[PDB]
């Protein structure tokens, strides 16, 4: 019924469909998205990131004329957190002249970001996302597939506990085998995203992630902050800047006593039209 | 360096494909560029692209140079040769964008030429009919999924199968099943199988799932849905006659003669655009 223009993305392989909808004119329903972002029978994605005014987003009651990262998942729903998604937005954001500052601000339905582009074109971009207080909630035990592994639990938004586990090296990190993770009910009471992490070696650490009903990932943005704030406690520094490793890229992250930030890529990789 | 395509994407029961207009054959497509457009994550994502071109610029083509070829790769980078599902969306773009004339046609593939009839089509949607030839019954065996064992009749479409029609299998039953990587008789089988598990013919029609080889389970398997049907005619003792058949991307319809067979189903596209491979 309606052709609409979009492009498709990703921040570390986390892909995502951008549908511009400056003057909001885009009744975009759960069904749409669902359909949009099957792989096999639509475009497929991991969300859509819709561009509009924080004005016309009901319930955004940030400031009205910052963009606002109208963020669907991939079932429809009204995703509340957001990630390397900022990245990609931020990219297409500045890239298209939509902002005209390397330095601005970005609505979320998690509150007003952040961001500077460091450096970006039509097709790539690094950004660096102001992500919050990392709040650590204290040690904890997870198991995956009849192993037991300390980990740090971390809020980031939403819950995390990081596993770095002296003596696995990147490769034995690439070769174990995940399945779903048993954890502390009571210490997660709405379940939990899990990292297993390498330790900090030369300010770098590589990092897979169990998402929260999803399973394994590319990336998980909140995640990477999760790992390195581990990482770093796991070696008794409680600030620092750490290179994190995961399947879909690199990114770095700085954890300050006060805050924390996440730089990484973002990649324009095809624009066209699509049919409803 | 990077560089920028004119693409389409769509689809085949949900059996999908990057299309690549090369009309003049310009694009030089390596095995490496395949696999980073189809990546799901970090490119468009696909089970192949479908590169349009003469058949008078495929070396090797067997075909009359006058034809369009389906020159078809699969996701890994290989080179492959036809698919049921594909050469419907195929036909589909041919037709839809005025690179052939009339609604019935041949087509260059790396299995020889294929005959198609376009039902109904226009720029988003269409239904196409293609010979699949005769099927060859190869035997009878049986498999192994996750500890159950089941009958079936071997099929050679082309490519081997093991179509299993479960007398008292509903579709509520086969769709809640848990399918693992079959295993069979390796003797009978010595270069692996496609799997189908279907139900009996009712009101002329069967559900189908399918473990492809090297693949696990598809939404749609075209050679398959044609061996389910052989199958699913001769468990109700018919030597010939049409089925619909559902996969979980959709419905076909089969039918299958004497000397040969047809698939009719739907194509879809999708999108289109351009794309930076890396």
């Amino acid at each position: 019924n309606l052709t609409i223009p979009f492009a498709k993305g990703h921040a570390t392989e986390n892909d995502f469909i951008i549908i511009p909808d400056e003057d909001a004119r885009l009744d975009l329903t759960p069904e749409m998205v669902v359909t949009l972002c099957d792989r096999r029978a639509g475009i497929g994605a991991d969300g859509i990131l819709r561009v509009v005014k924080a004005a016309d987003v009901e319930g955004s009651t940030v400031d009205p004329s910052l963009w606002f990262m109208d963020y669907r998942n991939a079932d429809g729903s009204l995703a509340e957190m957001c990630g390397n998604g900022v990245r990609l937005f931020a990219h297409w954001l500045y890239s298209r002249g939509l902002v005209d500052n390397t330095s601005f601000d970005i609505g979320t339905r998690a509150g007003v970001r952040h961001v500077d582009i460091l450096q970006a074109d039509q097709h790539s971009a690094q950004v660096r996302v102001d992500m919050g207080i990392p709040d650590v909630t204290g040690l904890s035990t997870c198991d995956i597939n009849g192993q037991v592994f300390a980990g740090l639990g971390v809020d980031m938004g939403n819950p995390h506990l990081a596993c770095v586990v002296p003596g696995l090296s990147a490769s034995a990190l690439a070769d174990m085998e995940l399945r779903a993770p048993t954890f502390d009910q009571e210490f997660f009471p709405h379940g939990v995203n899990v990292e297993i992490v390498t330790e900090l070696e030369d300010d770098a650490v590589s990092m897979r992630v169990w998402e929260r009903g999803v399973g394994e990932t590319r990336s998980c943005g909140t995640g990477t902050v999760a790992a390195a704030c581990a990482a770093l406690a796991d070696a008794g520094l409680g600030e620092g800047t750490v290179k994190v490793c995961v399947p879909g890229g690199e990114v770095e992250v700085q954890i300050f006593d006060d805050g924390s930030t996440l730089t990484g890529p973002s990649a324009i990789i095809a624009l066209g039209e699509v049919q409803i």
